[PDB]
Formats: C-alpha cells, sequence, structure tokens
C-alpha cells in the first residue's frame, strides 16, 4: 500500500517537477492525506492532539505562510495565528489584511508535519486534512518563523503512531418564499442557515430568486473585476475555501498576471492562483446587512465547487464601498 505509494510519488515527482503533492495524489487516484501518510518514515511525521490546542500553539511560532485551496483556486497568505476565537459554532482567526481564516472544525481529521527537500531548498510545514482525506490548510515556516518555538510545537504534538486514516465518502423549493426570506435577512452570515433550511445549494438558490438578488454574469467576470481593481486601487476581499477552511484576503490588488495556465494575483503578502477555464458559472449576488446591502461576485466550477468569492472591503457600520459597486455594475447585462 503505502510503500508503493511513496515510491510512486518519488517517480512521479521526478517526472513532473512542475506538479505538487496534491496533483501527484490526483495522478495516483488517492487522497492527499494518503500521500502524506505514505511519506511517514521518510519526510513526514504524524501529529496528534486537540485541534484547537494545536491551532492555539501556532500563535507561538510567529510568521507563517498559509496555503488554503480547493481544486481550482489556491490562496497563499503570509501572517500570524493571532486573534484566535476558535470556540464558537465556527472558528475564526481574525486578522483583516493579514492571516484571516474561518474554520469549520468538525471537518478537521488528521495532521502531519512535512520536512522536505525542494528545488528551492528545505521546506517545513504542518498540514491539516479532512475526513475525506482532502487538504484543509497547510502552514509553512518562513525565514521569519521562530524555529525554536516551531521545533517545540512539533515535539509536543508529533507521534510515532501513524494510525489508519479511515477516510469516508462525502455525505423543489418555493421561489417566492426563498426570495422573501433572503430579502428579510439582516446580515450575510444568516445566508448559509437559509440554504441549509431549504436544503439548497448556492446555485439552486441563485436560480430561484429575482435577478436583483442573484444575476448570472460573464464567466470572464473575475478577470474583468481583477483588472478593474488593479487599475482603480480600491480594497477588495478575496475568499477561497474548502469544506473545512476559508482564507480571506483583504486589500488592494497590486499585480494581476496570467502565467502557466492560471490567473494570478502577486501581492506582497498574498498570492492567488485561479484556474480561469474552471469557471463554469459566475453570479453577482446582493445580500442585506444591518446597514444596507452588499454585493458579491461568486464563482463556481462544473461540479458546483465554489471556486472563490469576492466583495469590497467593508467595516461594520459602513455602507458598501462605492468603487466596488461601480465595478460590479459594469458586469450586469
Ligand atoms: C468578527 C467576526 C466576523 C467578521 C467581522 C466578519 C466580516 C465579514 C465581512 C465584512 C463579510 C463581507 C460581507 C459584508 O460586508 O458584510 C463577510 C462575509 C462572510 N463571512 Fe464573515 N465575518 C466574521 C465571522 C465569520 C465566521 C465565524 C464565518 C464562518 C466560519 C464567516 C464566514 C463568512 C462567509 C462565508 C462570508 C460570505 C457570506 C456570503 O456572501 O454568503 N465569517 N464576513
Amino acid at each position: 500500500g503505502s510503500m508503493n505509494h511513496y515510491t510512486r510519488w518519488l517517480e512521479l515527482k521526478e517526472q513532473n517537477p512542475g506538479k505538487y503533492a496534491r496533483d501527484i495524489a490526483g495522478l495516483m487516484n488517492i487522497r492527499e492525506a494518503e500521500l502524506a501518510f505514505a511519506r511517514v518514515t521518510h519526510d513526514a511525521w504524524r501529529m496528534h492532539g486537540d485541534i484547537r490546542e494545536i491551532l492555539a500553539a501556532l500563535e507561538s511560532v510567529g510568521e507563517t505562510k498559509c496555503i488554503c485551496r480547493n481544486e481550482y483556486a489556491v490562496h497563499e497568505q503570509v501572517g500570524t495565528f493571532t486573534n484566535q476565537h476558535l470556540n464558537g459554532h465556527a472558528g475564526l482567526i481574525l486578522n483583516p489584511r493579514a492571516l484571516d481564516l474561518r474554520l469549520f472544525l468538525n471537518q478537521w481529521a488528521s495532521v502531519f508535519h512535512i520536512k522536505e527537500n525542494t528545488a528551492r531548498g528545505e521546506r517545513q510545514s504542518i498540514q491539516f486534512f479532512d475526513h475525506q482525506g482532502d487538504a484543509l490548510l497547510k502552514v509553512y515556516a518562513t525565514d521569519n518563523t521562530d524555529m525554536a518555538a516551531w521545533s517545540e510545537l512539533l515535539a509536543r504534538f508529533i507521534t510515532d503512531e501513524n494510525t489508519p486514516l479511515e477516510l469516508k465518502a462525502v455525505d423543489r423549493a418555493d421561489a417566492t418564499v426563498v426570495e422573501q426570506e433572503w430579502r428579510a435577512m439582516t446580515d450575510v452570515h444568516q445566508f448559509f442557515t437559509l440554504l441549509k433550511r431549504h436544503n439548497l445549494t448556492r446555485q439552486q438558490a441563485f436560480n430561484l430568486v429575482a435577478d436583483d438578488l442573484a444575476c448570472k454574469v460573464s464567466n470572464s467576470a473575475l478577470a474583468q473585476i481583477l483588472e478593474s481593481a488593479q487599475q482603480d486601487g480600491n480594497e477588495i476581499m478575496v475568499f477561497v475555501g474548502n469544506r473545512g477552511c476559508v482564507q480571506i484576503f483583504t486589500g488592494v490588488v497590486e499585480k494581476v498576471v496570467p502565467m502557466k495556465g492560471w490567473l494570478n494575483i502577486f501581492n506582497p503578502t498574498f498570492t492567488l492562483h485561479l484556474l480561469e477555464e474552471s469557471i463554469a458559472e459566475a453570479w453577482v449576488t446582493r445580500k442585506p446587512t444591518s446597514d444596507g446591502y452588499v454585493t458579491s461576485l461568486e464563482l463556481f466550477a462544473h461540479d458546483g465547487t465554489q471556486i472563490a468569492q469576492l466583495y469590497g472591503q467593508r467595516t461594520e457600520g459602513e455602507q458598501e464601498q462605492a468603487q466596488w459597486r461601480k465595478q460590479i455594475a459594469s458586469l450586469i447585462p
């Protein structure tokens, strides 16, 4: 099983130097947590412990570079595990414009440390995986990480026991009612509960309601909006997530560059990689806040995966940013 997986990963990595662990796990038809598991005794170590305690321990290491992704978009943010509030219904690590995470901790299953050779030299990380075996979040040490605290954290949580993963499979509405309840919300954070009640996916909800609430726009909309944001210099939010973790960039888009088959943002502390041909549907949605409404661009793949979502920057108590509204208005047929 896992020896053969390790060997095969070494072969495929040599053959495909441009491809990363997630892609090679994909070529092998295994989940990424299974590739981490196979690398134990080589360049990975299993970790154990209460997930909140591990996350709290990360505050001690200082700067990290965190990667959160789905199949179609990769979000990389340099910052610190400060301002943690992990204990509620969902968890958060609240640092607008730096490391800003929203956590669904019931999805968090296994954790590994990887200390690996790469073309750019040794990299160390702590990697979290869900019950399906998919990556949730990867936390990399940088040249600024407190490596004494990093080593102390690893000694605290690394275990020699690499126990079996036991991976698991993933688990007609009234349009007038859905619409009226959407209009009646007083905060965007109620929307997920709305979907859950009506047992709807996001796109199913968007297809039900009037166009002033959810309007389909060009699949080129993300490119258009990133070009406008880069030109205009207004702050936006870029959300990229998966079933267990969403990472949120807030700030100005400094550089947008297509490269190697992806649309990239190259900012000083943040990088986005988005596979543009993966966008199957793009929606502009309007949802109420306590002060007014806000407007989002929401992107979906063919399988219905939410690739990314964008908003303007906004502080509690303020109206939606004027420039962002103007940029979105340019998308509406
Ligand atoms: C102090 C706590 C939080 C603050 C200040 C905050 C702030 C925001 C802001 C500014 C937006 C953009 C829409 C708007 O302008 O109102 C937003 C949307 C969102 N937040 Fe939060 N948030 C918080 C907690 C959370 C938590 C705990 C979660 C989930 C774990 C979360 C998940 C989201 C999601 C998914 C959206 C997009 C909603 C949609 O359009 O459907 N947030 N949040």
